[PDB]
């Protein structure tokens, strides 16, 4: 139907959006409860914690992260150390990829990509008979720089690699914070595979939508990551459900900012201390948007479970130890 143009012929929702369609197809019309929160107007005051990492006493900034991570499951960082040059080469390379001729982006579909670690796809849905999301993406699972050379798009490889390169030390800082109340004062090599074992990065593009209220960019969900890290563009559109009020908060795209949330893996290993919370992506009817999330994960064969350091003081374990790959599968 419309599936043919979008999916089977690989135009995606961007090229479909570029046909100037005045009306949204049935495939993307989200359920009622999704369309209700789209029409939910907000509280004029509540917001996600903003943390300045350039602040000297590094032990107040430490307990700020988990004053954020325990109650909100979400926070933003402003002076994180990743040079702002890199954030704006990668957001460009994202655009120059999606603005590539279609003939060349068909090369990274599940059928045409010469590696499964790379895949350009469109209109996602976890389940069958379910509404699809108004979104195109390029999912990049990191193996090596070698497998980047051979399988990553040349028009956006170096920017992405460099963006991983620079982000990964900020990540190390954040984790060695996080261990605070988890009684883990130094990052070691077994835990490094439990937290930063595997890395995946998506290049997201959200084209302008004719009927923004019927669909979403991303449906209600919690990341299964250890933690994510979100680089938004200047419109943004992240929507987070609070644990205090229970309402939904629109997250403001700050000058030179990352949005870090929390994943199932961290919640499990923290024995429920950290919260992996629900969040959406709104559809915008006026502008095209992009998004470059990094998904920081355990290794696929990592057996995660409550860290021994969290259960030693006579607390009881809330979770089984489970294989990570069997969990996401
Ligand atoms: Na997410």
């Amino acid at each position: 139907e419309v599936t043919d143009f979008v999916v089977y012929k690989g135009n995606g929702v961007k090229g479909l959006s570029e046909t100037g369609i005045k009306a949204l197809p049935e495939q993307y019309i989200q359920p009622l409860e999704e369309r209700l929160i789209n029409k939910f107007v907000n509280e004029t005051d509540e917001a996600i914690p903003v943390i300045d990492m350039s602040n000297p006493d590094e032990d107040r900034v430490a307990e700020a992260v988990c004053d954020a991570a325990e109650k909100w499951g979400f926070f933003q960082v402003i002076n994180h150390g990743v040079p702002l040059e890199v954030l704006d080469d990668v957001k460009a390379a994202t655009h120059k990829f999606f603005n590539l001729p279609v003939e060349e982006k068909r090369k990274f579909t599940k059928e045409n990509s010469l590696s499964t670690t790379v895949r350009f796809g469109t209109s996602f849905s976890p389940l069958a008979e379910q509404a699809l999301e108004w979104k195109d993406y390029l999912s990049l699972f990191f193996v090596s720089e070698a497998e980047a050379e051979q399988f990553w798009p040349d028009i956006c490889r170096n920017e992405t690699l460099e963006y991983i390169n620079k982000s990964k030390k900020m990540v190390r800082r954040l984790l060695e914070y996080l261990g605070k109340n988890l009684n883990v004062k130094e990052l070691d090599e077994t835990k490094e595979s439990l937290f930063m074992g595997s890395i995946r990065v998506n290049l997201n593009y959200y084209p302008i939508c004719p009927n923004p209220d019927l669909t979403v960019g991303v449906g209600r969900h919690s990341d299964v990551s250890s933690l994510t890290i979100l680089l938004q563009d200047q419109i943004g559109g992240l929507h987070v459900r609070s644990l205090a009020s229970g309402n939904w908060v629109h997250v403001p795209p700050v000058a030179g900012s990352f949005v870090i949330n929390i994943g199932d893996a961290m919640q499990i290993m923290s024995n429920g201390l950290y919260k992996s919370v629900e969040h959406r992506v709104l559809a915008n009817g006026y502008n095209n948007r992009i998004s470059v999330p990094i998904f920081v994960n355990p290794k696929p064969e990592s057996v995660i479970g409550p860290l021994p350091e969290v259960i030693a003081n006579g607390e009881e374990p809330i979770y089984r130890d489970v294989l990570y790959s069997d969990y996401v599968k």
